């Protein structure tokens, strides 16, 4: 824990390869841009909802244009100057939550209120830089190696929830007046209120199933392998595009606003220094969690995109990587947008379609397209927001396979003369070689955090509290379970490691 | 091709099996619910639909209460005196067209006009009796054995896209204006036009694709199995259940008509008399295409109903079942409904239905046997002979066939293992030594044809059916009429 010895020694090891990444990603050619694409349509669209959550839950102070350009920006500056290439930016789920939550306190207040509510978050930004640079220097980066697989999983979960509960208040919100739009209009009345709802369930649930169909192309029987292949890859992009073209087809025979589109339209150091110094001070609780939740996500981002199993040649700048988020933090705070950090699984995904050619140009080329989403806004504004939740939902769905968690609390809901069923197909060895009622109890465990964690989320105030309950689980892990579990029982439940069994 | 041979020899085959059709029918207790509510839906659903068409068709002289009476009169009495019990008979959408062009005819003619329509389909009716008649006496269904199985996949096929087309046809007119209803409505204005129309397009959906789903309940590593079968068994009613269900809640902020929803016999003789005779002659043409149909279609949906794979212990009656059907058809028309003869995919499906029920009560006993045997001895080849032995007893004592019994158990089996249970699994293996075995039987069509004639008496209960659910079922029985025929395959692998 040498203050900055971490920081020196990633810079080294980093600093002799520069000039070999770049070239090697050069070599690769117009062969690149495959991966690069699709780690930019795996980015764009989730960066596209978050923007539209935001915009619906910020007043329209925060919509898809600043998501997109703090994206487009971290990720150009981490290609740049970052230690892990292969690591993929953008505005995450948590970081919505934060907002929304600083939102929600700023506007109760008449001392802050809506104008300086983008200070407020600078000067948030600031702290949260401070903090990250002080984890940097005393080289907390040394200790992740204590993120079980435990706390990973429950916040996969937590984050799932999160996002079928924002695809469930969308669809719910599409039957409604928005509440920043004339009530006049003939698009709002009754009628075409519910006529709207329904559309938009037909159209969000046809992109959910869709894609969740599509996802599974390359197992198929029928089609070429290169349209085979292309399904698999770019079956989320198509399906939007088939969806939105759905919905522009009784254009004629309806309002102007049937279905709802993106209501996204087409420096802030001066309000920074009019907010009073208490709230200066008293934005150090919304930094630290923020904090907490960078440390924790993009340590295990990085981790996950750097795997044993592909054998890279090239170390790791987990402390590096944090210095650079927070002057990256900073630097977001003061241009006005919210934050970006490390992503799931948009690292690993991107890991994959590498096999490995490491460089700095493929997230380079994937963040300048996702920055120059933002010229072609107009084009972006033809999305109905139906299909959005749609896609919230699909992510919710699809950060279910590979979590045990989840599968545990499957087989907690397996009637008892039906686990040979479980057998039968793939499963982890904790099945076999560890007893079911130990497993209920740890899924039980478990299964009450996670719910307590989402409980507390729905408090007003005090709910911007659950990173420190995430990260809780750390010292938990460390010292509680071992009394009440027997060794080579947590070692197998809690293995860092996937294992399954034929 | 000699007169009265046929009928002769289908006769003489089925009169030895009657007392054991009605005997294996009451074997099976409340079990034999599951295949009959099965088939009444799939019977009542299209036979409602094709009323409502009717209806709107004939200026109200023919009503849903014409196809159920209809339905409910010839499954009976085809149940009772059938031939072949596996058949199902109802009023199909050729019939349905045929009427309404008979319709469109009679209006046009001052000398027939409206009220004499019944008289003059009746007439037509007589001529079908007549028709059939000989091509029975004759033996003309002799042919059926020519046609080969495309001649029967093909057949299919086409009632699939007819079943699909409807369904898109109903979705499509969802959204547009009836011609009778009143234009100057505040539920028939363009936004709640369109209303309706997404709401039936969502309920529609989500009925298809429910029911797709839980009809391999089965297959599922979840709940326990009593209520597994239950899924399996009544998925698709109870969806239908469930979404009307659905079609109910916003009805406190609609009009309404938001969704639309949907809504015994007589004698026509004394007018029969009144046509005058140049159209009694006339009725000839109409008469012999409404022959050469039925001919066809009956006999195309016995035979996909006994195809060879179900191992069927039982013999055919395509001579006795066209007299039969003509003998009905000449009853209907005088009593001026339209006539009921096989339909497809309800034949196919009750006896895939009743093939699933012999499996299951197949599966259930010989489970209890091994497991009983497990514990006594359990000599893996002592608790084969006893899983044997149950079979045989099981199983109903004929005169034409031998049961199938349970197949060979196969070397990997065996190779990978008295008997550890550890390394015997019940339920894995059953499954690898059941044949394929159908419960034939005549309750389960009688029950269904009643039912069919108690859904006349229960029409403010079917008045709450959303037309939606209807036609979300068209499209799951055109989906059920391609459950995996040769042509499809070979079309798909192309």
């Amino acid at each position: 824990f040498v203050p900055f010895e971490g920081i020196k020694n990633d810079l080294k090891g980093r600093l002799m390869c520069y000039k070999q990444d770049w070239t090697g990603g050069f070599k690769a050619g117009f062969r690149i841009l495959a991966p690069t694409t699709y780690i930019f349509f795996a980015s764009a669209i989730p960066v596209i909802s978050f923007g539209e959550q935001l915009e619906r839950s910020t007043d329209g102070v925060l919509t898809a244009v600043q998501t997109l350009a703090s994206t487009a920006i971290c990720g150009m500056i981490h290609s740049i100057i970052g230690g892990q290439p292969l690591l993929i930016l953008g505005v995450a789920e948590p970081t919505v939550i934060m907002y929304t939550f600083m939102f929600n306190f700023a506007k109760a207040r008449p001392e802050l209120g809506r104008d300086l509510f983008l200070a407020w978050s600078g000067w948030v930004c600031v702290w949260t830089a401070l903090m990250l640079f002080v984890l940097a220097i005393c080289g907390a980066c040394s200790i992740i190696n204590r993120f079980t697989r435990v706390a990973g999983e429950l916040f996969g979960l937590l984050i799932a929830m999160l996002f079928m509960q924002q695809a469930i208040k969308g669809l719910v919100d599409e039957f409604r007046i928005p509440e920043r739009e004339n009530q006049k209009l003939k698009e709002f009345l009754p009628s075409w209120r519910f006529a709207n709802g329904m559309f938009a369930l037909v159209l969000s649930f046809g992109l959910l199933l869709t894609g969740l169909r599509s996802r599974k192309a390359r197992s198929w029987r029928y089609g070429t392998g290169w349209l085979r292949s292309l399904i698999a890859d770019y079956g989320v992009p198509l399906m939007v595009l088939v969806w939105t073209g759905v919905s522009y087809i009784p254009a004629g025979d309806v309002p102007k606003g049937i279905p709802r589109r993106l209501f996204s339209p087409n420096t802030v150091v001066k309000e920074m220094l009019d907010v009073p110094i208490v709230y200066i001070i008293g934005a150090f609780i919304p930094a630290s969690m923020i904090a907490v939740l960078y440390y924790f996500d993009h340590s295990v981002a990085s981790q996950l995109a750097q795997q044993k199993e592909f054998n890279l040649r090239k170390p790791s700048s987990y402390h590096y990587d944090l210095l650079l988020l927070g002057f990256l933090t900073l630097m977001c705070g003061l241009l006005g947008v919210p934050p970006s950090n490390g992503v799931i699984p948009q690292s690993p995904m991107h890991t994959k379609s590498l096999a490995v050619k490491e460089q700095r140009v493929s997230n380079l080329l994937q963040s300048t397209m996702v920055g120059g989403c933002v010229a072609a806004m107009p084009i972006l504004k033809m999305i109905p927001t139906s299909v959005l939740w749609g896609y919230f939902a699909f992510m919710a769905i699809e950060s279910l396979p590979g979590n045990q968690f989840w599968e545990r609390i499957l087989l907690l809901f397996t009637a008892p003369s039906r686990r040979f069923k479980v057998l039968e197909d793939y499963h982890a060895t904790f099945v076999e070689t560890v007893p079911f009622k130990t497993i209920a109890m740890f899924t039980l465990f478990q299964t009450t955090y996670l719910l307590i964690c989402f409980g507390l989320t729905w408090i007003p105030i005090a709910g911007v509290m659950f990173p420190l309950m995430i990260m809780f689980l750390i010292p938990v892990r460390q010292y509680l379970l071992p009394r009440f579990f027997k060794g080579a029982h947590l070692q197998d439940l809690d293995a860092a490691e996937y294992e399954e069994a034929p």
